[PDB]
C-alpha cells in the first residue's frame, strides 16, 4: 500500500558546540524508504535552529568527510543571503530532498550521497554531496541539473568544492 524509494534514507542532525569535537555534534535521527514516511517526518518537523545542521543521507552513509563514501568526494554549494532565509531557505531545501529521494539525476543519482543544509548567521548553505570528486561527467550533470531545479539564475555561478580540499583549506573544482 506503500510507496517505496528507490533508497533508504536517514536523517541527521548536528548541534553547534564549540567546546566539542566535530563528530560528537553529529545525531542520527530516523530513517525511511517509503514516500509516506518520508512526508510524515518532513511535515513534522515543519511543524516542530541557528549553527545547527540538517542532512539527509543515503543509508550506511554518515555526514561526514571521513566516510568511505563521501572521503574522494565533494559538493555542489549554494550560499544563500540573509534575507533568503525567509523567502527562499524552505523552497530550495525541499526541492533538494526531492531531488534526493526522486532520484532526479537519472543514472548519476547513483553518485548523490546526501544533502547538507547550513543554518548560518553569516548566510545559510545547501549542499549536494557526491562520493567521486574526480568523476566529471556525473558531477557536473549533478550541478546543471541541480541548478536548474532550483531555478537558480544562469550567469551567477554555484561551485563544486572537493571535500578533500574543504579540510585542508587554508577553492572550487568545478562551476555551473
Ligand atoms: N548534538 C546534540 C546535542 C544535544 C541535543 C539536545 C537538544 N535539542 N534537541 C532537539 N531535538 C529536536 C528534535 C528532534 C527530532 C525531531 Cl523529529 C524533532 Cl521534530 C525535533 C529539536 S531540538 C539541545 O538543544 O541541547 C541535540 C543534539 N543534536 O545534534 O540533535
Ligand atoms: C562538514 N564538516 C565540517 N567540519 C568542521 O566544521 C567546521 C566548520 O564547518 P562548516 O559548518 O561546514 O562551515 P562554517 O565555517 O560556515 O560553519 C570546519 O572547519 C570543519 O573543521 C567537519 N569536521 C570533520 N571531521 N568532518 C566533516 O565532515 C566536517
Amino acid at each position: 500500500i506503500k510507496h517505496p524509494l528507490q533508497n533508504r534514507w536517514a536523517l541527521w542532525f548536528f548541534k553547534n558546540d564549540k567546546s566539542k569535537t566535530w563528530q560528537a555534534n553529529l545525531r542520527l535521527i530516523s530513517k525511511f524508504d517509503t514516500v509516506e514516511d518520508f512526508w510524515a517526518l518532513y511535515n513534522h518537523i515543519q511543524l516542530s535552529m541557528p549553527g545547527c545542521d540538517y542532512s539527509l543521507f543515503k543509508d550506511g552513509i554518515e555526514p561526514m568527510w571521513e566516510d568511505e563514501k563521501n572521503k574522494r568526494g565533494g559538493r555542489w554549494l549554494i550560499t544563500l543571503n540573509k534575507q533568503q532565509r525567509r523567502s527562499d531557505l524552505d523552497r530550495f531545501w525541499l526541492e533538494t530532498l526531492l531531488c534526493l529521494i526522486g532520484e532526479s539525476f537519472d543514472d548519476y543519482s547513483d553518485d548523490v550521497c546526501g544533502a547538507v543544509v547550513n543554518v548560518r548567521a553569516k548566510g545559510d548553505k545547501i549542499a549536494i554531496w557526491t562520493t567521486e570528486c574526480e568523476n566529471r561527467e556525473a558531477v557536473t550533470h549533478i550541478g546543471r541539473v541541480y541548478k536548474e531545479r532550483l531555478g537558480l539564475p544562469p550567469k551567477i555561478v554555484i561551485g563544486y568544492q572537493s571535500h578533500a580540499d574543504t579540510a585542508t583549506k587554508s577553492k572550487n573544482r568545478f562551476v555551473v
